[PDB]
């Protein structure tokens, strides 16, 4: 009985710094964005883009697989997760 | 020589938009980088802390494979390229 081979499209997370209504905005927003689009590129910028709309510019998303980025980061606006084969790193610091 | 045994990291670079001394500067320095390193997280910091030295904070690296990943860029700093396996995306905005 192995978990994780039929079906795991939830947000694994455990690098989540940002508060419970940003955990839980990143979840619903990237399984919305991923109910419309399907693609690292359009998934990263259609979340951002509400992000950057509503908590205002600019919002630094990453979705993909296992990049090892360097770049500025806040303990307010900083999460790290998994959703099913794809790696959403949300971080607001410019 | 130009001709190695097994291993030919070459920077493939298409969506370079920085100063030739910027283009030749990350060539150069994440050839290096992989010399000392050869991690997606070490490269990526190794470069982005001689350039966040060099030309001051912060400097927005992400070296990797396919991310897709939307954030702030300028056309004064921004560069995207491939080392053998490993697709840089230096670019500096906050």
């Amino acid at each position: 009985g192995p978990l994780g081979s039929m079906s795991d499209r939830k947000a694994v997370i455990k690098n989540a710094d940002m508060s419970e209504d940003m955990q839980q905005d990143a979840v619903d927003c990237a399984t919305q964005a991923m109910e419309k689009y399907n693609i690292e590129k359009d998934i990263a910028a259609y979340i951002k883009k509400e992000f950057d709309k509503k908590y205002n510019p600019t919002w630094h998303c990453i979705v993909g697989r296992n990049f090892g980025s360097y770049v500025t980061h806040e303990t307010k606006h900083f999460i790290y997760f998994y959703l099913g084969q794809v790696a959403i790193l949300l971080f607001k610091s410019g």
